């Protein structure tokens, strides 16, 4: 009979308060412009169908995909070179959610949709891009094999192999399949140690003929993402019968291989290690040593870079989607959080300074958003055989410009976004820093900002009059400006003036370069930034002029995008070659030689 | 007898090539502007002493500290609530290299130099900040307790407690010590669940009087870094004899406590958990449950906020140091890499696009670097009693401005830097991403960009003196311009034009009728950025114009900073209340 | 044009050789004695049903479960106190394969089979234990909640609560279900800091009446496994209306609770931490702080201990299953390996020393295996109402004996087994060490070897009936001996001689004068081992003597078990009180 001690067992008191975090709303319904943009680009019959599918998928993002993608971050891939008995197996361990995510992509047709023969090509790419844009920031980086997979189908089909070449026909069918138990994905192994940007100088993989169009590959692939994929595309240097190869782009042939034989065993490949990455941690990225890998030559010998170009538009568009996804997502989470976090006696949402900051992020995102859907429209026209000459040229211009500009927007924007949450933004267990770490891949891979900026110049250097064509496209967009609204008129005038300046500078540049004292490369980024802003601005304007869909916000946005920041930031003197000498004196001041 | 099988055992061949990564060079010698800046600011005999100490420390950084900081990232702090036998212990497990870093801070006087009696305060804060600046990007986040440590010293001293108050006097003395065996660090525990930033409205810790000036604390600290520190400052509401307290700022009193007791046992504190952080992973940051932690009140009752205000200038300066450290570091690594990485047949260093990219990063860095040293200058003066009115006012203005601007430059700059490395910049095992993850703390803690922008507005609202003095300071800097140089001249004009326009807009927004339709808080960031750019611009001109040290890069950077990006980005129509409504519509379009 | 470099990219060569590891064969078909034992014990039509179900499950074990169990070791449970936003949640993170294992338990009726109304209880517990035995070494410790689950069913039923008590009836029904979507598991939270084993003196949990039969619990559970269960049984002291309670066994009442509420939220419970365990790493074991956990009292007030006593037989049987599972498993793997590993020019299987080592392990395993099935037999009989006096008494005696003996055989046996593999037996990635680390739980939990040895003594002290009945049971087994066989005959004699000597020593120790100078607790283990060996011996003889099933190995094993190691290791002089003094001196020599 002692005194009871119930009182001596008691949970810790912590004050009662804890902050409610942000809510992810249905990302199709909650998106500011996506639905409206679709109202305008698609025909009525197709809009209903597409909206319904996307809106439903929105609900799957919130109830299922988000959680899956999160788990893929929490349970990262591993590699075991060996089993326990001394046997080399290169076992890749990836979590169930990654696999489930690949299956949802199949079921949801994230690839299929972009190729469905019963649907108009222009419709389907716009549907697909909208779907990828809902998926991407919840994807746990399954978005990356989706991109390479789309790019693979694209490449194999542009080379006219589907129906004719055994493995490519099978690949195409499987890569496009909506059957989760049949569907394939693809990798893409271009980057090597000596160069990634530079494939003609970097690639030291060699192909020895076994028989006919079947070769052995031997080389080292320095980044190879999604090694759980079923097939891959890669470049290599065919070895002629005297044991020799060609340097440069002219040495490179293109090959398709199955990653694993029918026994589940690696096909002449050893995984040297998995990368330890700032972000995309969900994604297994390996270094590969090829040593006898059996592969099939596709496309013409020495025509390897040409072969894979066929997919540029694709991959880059997907990359842009990712960038934009991160941007939209942080805004979406931020603004929601803004209705719940009390500071100095009211919700963040009430403080002018807070809304100013977010509004500017909105403005910039909308611009690029519409640039993205222009790209998707254009790709689709091109795939239908219905491109005007101008639309064909715009497709070639817009893709690198889009990838690099959205690319460069993304980290600063997402960085600003997480700061909206204060300290919480910085805590990995909220899910928010993932968005930053993963966003930062987007300006780096598939071409850095500056390498793509050169690609933009190389688009110009090819020469049907890209620039004139750029001019006409802009003019079309400006032609139905609601000039009666004072702000849209001013906007139209800003875009117009900027276009006119850019033309003048590039005309000037083009003349002066034989004289030696002019280096257009040096300002390639500013050039590419300018095109993006002009193009994006024109689209916002056209968008805000459709009063069947436009609201007031659309008008404010067009105005702010066009007139409250420079459309062109580019000066003649930055072209001067002397400028380059000044550049290096600055950079290399006191550098220890 | 059998055929040998030496051929069957063979390492893998992987092609012979692998890329040389970047070299970290002596960061005092390699820095493009730090030596020249010190040359101008210090009298020659102090410069010589200071340079030699830093040059040497540069070597210690490449030979030792860098590696130490890297290891503190590779071996992150852990926390164990219980020992194995049911005992609550809260064991904080932190790697040896963290500890070693703390001792190097003592050995190298990273705190001491700033308070050395026998050196002039001017000299000494310049020297200190320079040293803090070399240290910071190699510190594995030991930079953070150093900041909190310096702030603690400043706070304790400014309250006139040295000599009088036993614990604060022991604290000051140990926080400043060069003896690794004795030196102390401090934490600072303000932030709680309901508010960081907003401490007046978010602080829900309570202090019950034990005897005279000794209290027990009960509350929950939501972020508390360097829980391996020895002392900490913190705020709490004293509970009266009806068992009641005061809401708002007026309730809060400031307290000093020892973290652990003579026994190594936590003083009424539990560690609930360590934070899982994007960056500053080296640094142990915990949540703390205070339940009878024994603490000495310092400063006056209900004057807790004022009390810790004395340390702002210093904390903020340290923060800016961090930002700039990352900026300088990435540029330094990248430039080096650029002489080693071949792309299309040449090293990156020969591609104009690549150096265009870098030059612009350099330009912006230098502007802020000088801004940093002007703050250091102004702080040292303040502490010597020699400040003019102008200079006293500039210390108040520059500190929040500097922190927020450098803070907001840092992530986009470091992001661009890691992109110079291509895919390798994205690999954690290079050490490069750490720079970015760690840089991202800087615009967030100790006030977000926008919160500090509001502070900037408080500094000058509605006190016309502050901006006129900014005016005067700018003119002092510009009056030295080598106007013979066309670029410096245009530069000067640009600064003039911008300063003017700024002053006009703020006068106009001050108009007591204009105000109904006018929200200046809305553009607080633009305002603060403009101040930043104008100040920094002017400082770059002054620097370029000193012929005893400047070179041609100096002129060129000054020209670019001032004339090739707007110094003022601020329009009258952005002050309109109506605009706010438009902002909201844009932001909450389709919001569900 | 350049010279190709295909020769410069080449995998490493490592000599061509690597050892084939062991194969897990269908563990029902491969088992040397399980099928024959079932053949003898079950009527043919039940055997046929049972074998087919097990044979099939054998395949499911090699094709699926094994891999699942391995994964539950590779992906250990984790616990998160807080979510990211300051909320206390106690999230238990356990791998998919654990969950999958639990569903296979439901699908395969690992609990259901033991309670199936339409099958005879005799049959069904034999079938169940057989199934438990195939499952156990592949279960990734899901075996543990299965034991606690079966014990819960038995307890709830034996208290005559099925039909009457709402929660217990729902519980019983869900614990027995084959529907993965509905099936439940149970925990059992007895052990506290002051005592496991000693619950009467160590339980410091308190139950305050809410209403009628519903109470709130406040206390600290020091070990609580399978916190992913749905319900749990536990003991606590009811607090009276003076706010007082009863020390000792009499205070304790037994309670039934739901672990989480309709919302998935813990019922007044926090998880303080998960244990870091030598083995059973698959299994989530936590320490629990009960603070207002809502619970239904079941059984009578102060009858908590009696209440849970009904489940001992069953829990103990499950434990022995585990021990034997590990023993069988290692032997099975090792023998296989032995047909694949060449040492000095032959497979290990051809080296007599190697097979001598294994034979002795086999001999001992089989003895205990039969002991296990005799327990199963006796349990099923008890539950059918058909037990003779002898058989009722043998159930009580055999259960602690079986658990402790198998428990003490297991680590040294599995240790010898892993040594058969040489260095590979010491490698975690083979899966083999898991066997040893997991086996080591078995002599420790649910009573240590010595604590259960004291229970064995309680079973028979001072109740002369129990040993006479052991006597009778042994004679029943021996009366069937094929005495025509010289080995079985000698065997029989050995058992006789030993049983006799045992009975004499215990009579002698019972002498009320002898007792002053006599400590029987001192030799409790020897006593219990002797009972074990005698019982098992006799069972091996009986088995060997059934010509319809036995083979020559059976005879030989029986002979070796009985005649090649002492069945009794127990001398009269070890009972002496004086001896105790000598024991202490030896043990505490130079103790400081
Ligand atoms: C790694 C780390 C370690 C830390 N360590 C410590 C430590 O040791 N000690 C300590 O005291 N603190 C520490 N902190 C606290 C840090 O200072 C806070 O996180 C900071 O106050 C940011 O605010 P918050 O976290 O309370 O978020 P909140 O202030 O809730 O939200 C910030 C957001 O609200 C906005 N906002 C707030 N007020 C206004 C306004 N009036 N007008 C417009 N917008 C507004 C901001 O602009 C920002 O977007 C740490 C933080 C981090 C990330
Ligand atoms: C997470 C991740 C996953 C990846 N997965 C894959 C994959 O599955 N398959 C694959 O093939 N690749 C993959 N990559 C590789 C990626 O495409 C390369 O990183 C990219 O090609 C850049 O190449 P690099 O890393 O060699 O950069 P480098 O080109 O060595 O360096 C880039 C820097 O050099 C500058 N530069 C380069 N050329 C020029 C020039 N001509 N003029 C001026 N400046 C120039 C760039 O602007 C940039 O600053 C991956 C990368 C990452 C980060
Ligand atoms: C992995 C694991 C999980 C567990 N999970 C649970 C669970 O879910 N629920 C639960 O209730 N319990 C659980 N237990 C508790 C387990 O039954 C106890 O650990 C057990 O009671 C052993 O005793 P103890 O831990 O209290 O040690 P103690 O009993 O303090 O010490 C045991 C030692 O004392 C000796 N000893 C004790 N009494 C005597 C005596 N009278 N004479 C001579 N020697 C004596 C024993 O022989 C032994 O040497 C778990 C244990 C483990 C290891």
């Amino acid at each position: 009979t002692i005194t009871a001690r119930h009182t001596q067992y008691s949970h810790a008191k912590t004050g009662g308060f804890s902050q409610t975090g942000p809510t992810l709303h249905n990302p199709y319904k909650d998106d500011p412009i996506l639905d409206r943009t679709l109202r305008r680009l698609l025909p009525e019959s197709e809009y209903m169908r597409v909206a319904a599918d996307l809106s439903k998928f929105g609900d799957r993002i919130t109830s299922e995909v988000e959680h899956l993608g999160r788990q893929a971050e929490l349970e990262q891939p591993r590699l075991e070179h060996q089993d326990a008995w001394g046997k080399r197996v290169d076992k890749l361990i990836v979590c169930n959610e990654w696999h489930k995510l690949k299956q949802i992509c199949a079921e949801e047709g994230v690839i299929s949709i972009g190729y469905e023969d019963s649907v108009d090509p222009f419709v389907r790419r716009i549907h697909q891009v909208a779907k990828l844009f809902l998926f991407s920031p919840s994807a746990g980086l399954v978005s990356c094999p989706m991109a390479m997979t789309d790019g693979a189908v694209k490449t194999l089909t542009s080379l006219n192999l589907y129906g004719k070449h055994k493995l490519a026909t099978e690949a195409v069918d499987r890569l496009r399949s909506r059957d989760p138990s049949k569907a394939w994905t693809s990798g893409q192994w271009m980057t090597e140690k000596k160069g990634g940007s530079d494939v003609a100088g970097g690639c030291d993989t060699y192909a020895v003929q076994i028989d006919k169009d079947t070769y052995r590959l031997h080389g080292y692939k320095w980044f190879s993402s999604a090694v759980d994929a079923d097939v891959a595309l890669t470049l290599a240097r065919i070895v002629d019968s005297d044991g020799n190869a060609l340097e440069g782009s002219r040495g490179l042939s293109l090959f398709l291989l199955k990653i694993r034989d029918e026994s589940g065993n690696l096909n002449g490949i050893q995984m040297v290690r998995l990368k330890n990455k700032l972000g995309t941690k969900q994604l297994p990225t390996a270094e590969l040593l090829l040593d006898g890998a059996i592969a099939e030559r596709i496309g013409d010998q020495g025509r390897g870079v040409a072969g894979i170009s066929n997919m540029l538009n694709i991959t880059r568009i997907h990359n842009a989607v990712a960038s934009l996804g991160y941007m939209r997502r942080i805004i979406s989470l931020a603004r929601d959080y803004s209705t719940k976090r009390v500071v100095f006696g009211q919700t963040q949402s009430k403080w002018p300074l807070h809304t100013t900051t977010l509004a500017k992020m909105e403005v910039d995102t909308r611009g690029s958003m519409l640039l993205l859907f222009e790209a998707a429209r254009l790709l689709g026209l091109s795939e239908a055989g219905k491109s005007s000459d101008v639309e064909a040229m715009m497709l070639r211009l817009i893709t690198p410009v889009l990838k690099l500009y959205a690319g460069k927007q993304a980290v600063p924007m997402v960085s600003e976004g997480i700061e909206c949450f204060g300290g919480q933004g910085y805590m990995e267990d909220t899910g928010l820093p993932t968005l930053l770490r993963d966003a930062q891949v987007t300006p780096i891979w598939e071409g850095t900002t500056n390498v793509l900026s050169l690609d933009v110049l190389r688009v110009f250097s090819g020469k049907e009059n890209i620039l004139l064509a750029f001019g006409k496209r802009v003019e079309q967009l400006l032609g139905n400006t609601k000039t009666e609204d004072e702000k849209l008129k001013k906007s139209k005038e800003a875009v117009e003036s900027a276009l006119k300046q850019l033309q003048k500078l590039l005309v000037k540049a083009s003349d002066s370069a034989i004289q030696g004292e002019t280096r257009i490369d040096s300002v390639a980024r500013h050039i590419a930034f300018t095109i993006a802003r002009i193009y994006s601005g024109a689209l916002l304007i056209d968008h805000a002029s459709d009063s069947s869909v436009a609201n007031q916000s659309d008008i404010e946005v067009a105005y702010r995008y066009c007139c409250e920041q420079p459309l062109i930031d580019l000066r003649w003197e930055w072209f001067a070659s002397e400028r380059v000498k000044a550049d290096r004196e600055i950079v290399f001041d006191n550098f220890t030689a």
